[PDB]
């Protein structure tokens, strides 16, 4: 740890503080994540240690590379490759004119590649969001904090008591499914996709029930017809209001039919009907995908 020199705090993270230190040996600039853990009264669980050690191997161009895991002093530090911008900041900077469709499509395509990879390794993200997607000057976008959920967990509030966003949570998670699948990442990515297109969060709930109900008001309250087994879910209430489904043309204009079609499949209620990352990659929406360069101001 003495091998690193912090240059500036860049994030409060969900597990701990994220610094932009420099490696004193190699001289590289990196993203240092400090996961708080005691020594005796706690001390990093062996389990998490082996989990994280498996993520060090999960290398893909669309996944932020985990350079190292330092456990010294009985504490946990994660050293990640550094990026200058996350998608949230980029969308905020592109709010006035909107991110060009070609770039939106490129990012969606790359992220699906990243997910296809992780998912083929039985590793799910669980908490995809704009702030966790990082981009560079070359037009690449990468999944960040991948696997750190299963490793540790996803708390309601971060160490800074900051509330965790529910906007991208799949319905099965909200309904209490304890053993959800890779389909949850596809849902989150679908929500992000819509947001890049419309320049407004698709389902900005501020509570679990508000999130669920916002989803219901748009996609219609799910029932046994569109989601077999939904009424038997841990948190499903027969008393849920019954809202009728809305047209996608009204949800993401002016996205073309191919994008709307693809989005509809990424937002299917039934996790088993929801399109997989691999299948999504073959969607007609991507027949003319390219890799534009974004206009980034670092
Ligand atoms: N705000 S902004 O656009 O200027 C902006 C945004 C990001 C960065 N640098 C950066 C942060 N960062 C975080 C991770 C992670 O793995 C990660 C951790 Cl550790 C905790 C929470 C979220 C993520 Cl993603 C991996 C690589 C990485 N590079 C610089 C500027």
């Amino acid at each position: 740890m003495e091998n690193f020199q912090k240059v500036e705090k860049i994030g409060e993270g969900t597990y701990g503080v994220v610094y932009k230190a420099r490696n004193k040996l190699t001289g590289e600039v990196v993203a240092l994540k400090k996961i708080r853990l005691d020594t005796e009264t706690e001390g990093v669980p062996s389990t998490a240690i082996r989990e994280i050690s498996l993520l060090k191997e999960l290398n893909h161009p669309n996944i932020v590379k985990l350079l190292d895991v330092i456990h010294t002093e009985n504490k946990l530090y994660l050293v990640f490759e550094f990026l200058h911008q996350d998608l949230k900041k980029f969308m905020d900077a592109s709010a006035l004119t909107g991110i060009p469709l070609p770039l939106i499509k490129s990012y969606l395509f790359q992220l699906l590649q990243g997910l296809a990879f992780c998912h083929s390794h039985r590793v799910l993200h669980r908490d995809l969001k704009p702030q966790n997607l990082l981009i560079n000057t070359e037009g690449a976008i990468k999944l960040a904090d991948f696997g750190l959920a299963r490793a540790f967990g996803v708390p309601v509030r971060t160490y800074t008591h900051e509330v965790v966003t529910l906007w991208y949570r799949a319905p099965e998670i909200l309904l209490g499914c304890k053993y959800y699948s890779t389909a949850v990442d596809i849902w989150s990515l679908g929500c992000i996709f819509a947001e890049m297109v419309t320049r407004r969060a698709l389902f900005p709930g501020d509570s679990e029930i508000d999130q669920l109900f916002r989803i219901f008001r748009t996609l219609g309250t799910p029932d046994e017809v569109v989601w077999p087994g939904v009424t038997s879910m841990p948190d499903y209430k027969p008393s849920f209001p019954k809202w009728a489904r809305q047209d996608f043309s009204k949800v993401v204009p002016p996205l073309d039919e191919d994008g709307r079609s693809l989005l509809s499949q990424m937002l299917h209620y039934d996790p088993n009907k929801r399109i997989s990352a691999k299948a999504a990659l073959a969607h007609p929406f991507f027949q003319d995908v390219t890799k534009p360069v974004p206009h980034l101001r670092l």
